[PDB]
This record gives C-alpha cells, sequence and structure tokens, in this order.
C-alpha cells in the first residue's frame, strides 16, 4: 500500500503550521532552520510558526534558469529547536512515482494523510496568471487548505502541494539539490 | 503505530457517500445491503448513495433500554451489490482503544485519514439538546465533514463518527449484537 508509517514520522518531526498574511499552510523543515512553503503564501520579515510568531532571516522564491516560478519558498527561520535533518531523503532527479500520500499539518487538521496514487512528472503549470514549472501531478481532488501539504512515497519527500482544479492535485517538485551548503552569491 | 492498512481495506470495500437532506455523510455498509449512518443524518425513504438516488427499504433509529439515543441508524438499502461482511470486526463489547484511525469518504473528501489516537468509553454526552449514551471519546479536533467517519484499530470496527467540541471527538459505538439475524417484531 501508500507509505503510512513513512508519511507519518515525516508530519511528527518535520512539520509545523505556518500562518502569513496569505493565511496557514503546512510547512515542511528540511534541515537545521531551513524550511519550505509555497510561494504563494508571500512570506514577510516574520511569519507565525505554531501560533508563535518568527523572524524570516532569509526568503528565497526559486526560479528556474528561463526565470520561471518553482513555486517554492526555502525560508530561514530564528527558532531554538532544529529540524531533523531530512535531506537524505530528497529525490535526485525530477521522477514519476506510484502511490504516494498527501500528509497536512494545519490548525484545521493538524494530522491528515489522503492517499493520492499514481504521482506524474507534469511539467508546465499555469497557477491562476503565474506559469510555473517542473510540477507534479496526482489524479485527486485536493482542496484548499491542503496547500504546503507534504507529498511523499517510502523513504522519499518528492514535493509540497500548491494547487488543484477540482480533479487533479499539483505539487513543486523538492530536489536535494536545492539544499547543499553552497555558494557566496548576492541574492537580494 | 496506527493500523492505516486495515482503516485502508475498510475504506475501500465499505464505504459510500451518502447525502440526505442534512447533507453529504461517510457511510459504512456492514454486511448485505445494511448499512449505518449517524441518527441527525435524517434519513427518509430515499437516500443519495454515490451520487445515485436509493430507496430506504428499511431505518431503525437505535435507541437503549432507558429510551435514549444512541446515535446509530441501521439502514437497508435497494442497491445491487452487496457489502463485503464485516460483522466479525465489530467489537463484542464496550471498550477502550489505543491509537485509532478515523476515516473519511465524502465528495470533498474522497479518502482521508486521521490518527485521534487513544479512544476512551465516554459514556454520556449531550449532542446539543439530545441525550446520547454509548459514546467513544478521542482527544483530537474533529470537524463537520467527519460525520459517519469510521474509526477503527486494526482488525476492529468499533464506531462512526457523530460529534466534537472543537477539542474532542465523538463516536457512537458499534457493537457485534446490533446485526445478528434476528427477531419477529413490529418495529413501526
Ligand atoms: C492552496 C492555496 C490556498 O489554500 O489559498 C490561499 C490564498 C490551493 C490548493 C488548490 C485550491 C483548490 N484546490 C487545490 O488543490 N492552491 C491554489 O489555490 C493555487 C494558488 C496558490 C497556491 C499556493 C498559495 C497561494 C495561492 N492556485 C491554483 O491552484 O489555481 C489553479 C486552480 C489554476 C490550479
Ligand atoms: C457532524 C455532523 C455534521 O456534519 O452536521 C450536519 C447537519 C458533526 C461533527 C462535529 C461538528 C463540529 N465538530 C465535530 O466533530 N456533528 C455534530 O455537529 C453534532 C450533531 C449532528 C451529528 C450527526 C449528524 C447531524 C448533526 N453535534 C455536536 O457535535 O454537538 C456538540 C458540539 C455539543 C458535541
Amino acid at each position: 500500500g501508500p507509505g503510512f508509517d513513512f508519511a507519518q514520522a515525516i508530519m511528527k518531526k518535520n512539520t509545523v503550521v505556518a500562518r502569513t498574511e496569505k493565511g496557514e499552510f503546512t510547512m515542511l523543515g528540511v534541515h537545521d532552520r531551513v524550511a519550505v512553503i509555497p510561494t504563494h503564501a508571500s512570506v514577510g520579515e516574520t511569519i507565525y510558526i505554531n501560533d508563535v510568531e518568527t523572524k524570516v532571516l532569509d526568503a528565497c522564491a526559486l526560479r528556474d534558469l528561463t526565470d520561471t516560478n518553482l513555486e517554492i519558498t526555502i525560508v530561514k527561520l530564528d527558532r531554538n529547536q532544529k529540524f531533523r535533518d531530512i535531506r537524505h531523503f530528497l529525490p535526485r532527479y525530477e521522477d514519476d512515482y506510484n502511490d504516494a500520500v498527501l500528509s497536512v499539518h494545519t490548525s484545521k487538521f493538524p494530522n491528515m494523510y489522503i492517499p493520492v496514487g499514481q504521482v506524474t512528472n507534469y511539467g508546465f503549470l499555469n497557477l491562476g496568471g503565474t506559469p510555473t514549472h517542473r510540477i507534479l501531478m496526482y489524479n485527486f481532488p485536493t482542496r484548499a487548505g491542503q496547500c504546503g501539504g507534504v507529498v511523499t512515497t517510502t523513504g522519499k519527500v518528492i514535493g509540497i502541494h500548491v494547487g488543484g482544479n477540482g480533479a487533479q492535485g499539483f505539487a513543486a517538485m523538492l530536489l536535494h539539490s536545492y539544499f547543499t551548503d553552497t555558494q557566496k552569491h548576492h541574492h537580494h
């Protein structure tokens, strides 16, 4: 079946409820004090984390080399506790997957698992006026409230939920290389 | 962990979306064409089952010997397909349980699993003006939309969700003896 044990270990040790001006979102912590959230959450210089207001020390809105939105935002947070390092569970490349689980941690749904089935490397998606690349698609009627939700298969964290059309769900792909300790770049 | 495989086999072979004048509800089919739904769904002489209008051949609103509401309604339906017989998974007696799962099958949520943790034999609950007996309680903030949702542990179907106060969830207890092939009683 789907890897419910796996999805549940990600949820407990690595998610938080994040609230911006836009609303609440499942937030996945990746390593240290670094986490991800969908770009359309519109992150400021502070954010609510499990209702505790938190300084956002850095926010990178990923775009690709064609200058197109990837809908992932990597955030560095001022918190005391470190996230368990889950980088080794990030896929190295674009891929297609079987039998995924979508997990949500919000106020409304502090803990919920949805098998979404087969996931496909979709590519381009118009996220309502915003061209976006590198999308994963599942055939499941996903809802508002589910954004930020973490998509797993066993041993792999593959994306975070970002959209849906009433019949399909869409996640922003997560790749390992988004998070390697890197470069000397003026980025703002 | 919680028995997610078990909860998922119940959902696939034994639930349906049921819609009355009151709205949509997860519906658990128990055996043959017999199913259950919360009494406050207010079942008529027809019901929507997976959007297909269906004759309700019989509806028994269980009450106990003190003439108090149990919040379970057993319905016999005019459908072609039989439910897999799951009576052998009904607990024989009142009990307390560990690590339960609450599963929902509605239009809004065709498939969703919520670990609710430890479940306790609660007893009396005022269901908003309706004294009700034989309630199970879990510490989980359950929501409208979840009524009818099936509460399992591994190998046991124990109740169907019927209420919640913002902090706890409440299920109507299911017992094996509710469904044994029985008696010669004028019941309406
Ligand atoms: C999650 C975002 C949300 O909850 O809105 C807060 C402002 C949305 C999930 C979608 C909504 C309906 N089903 C479903 O799975 N995502 C969206 O609505 C995106 C836009 C967005 C993404 C992330 C944060 C904020 C806003 N838009 C979208 O899905 O558009 C279509 C319908 C074209 C794909
Ligand atoms: C499910 C019923 C529903 O969806 O309403 C349709 C008319 C409700 C689940 C509750 C609601 C808020 N959280 C939660 O877990 N159940 C109720 O609202 C019951 C009444 C009811 C039960 C079943 C069918 C119809 C109506 N009432 C209730 O929970 O009251 C308190 C708050 C006192 C326990």
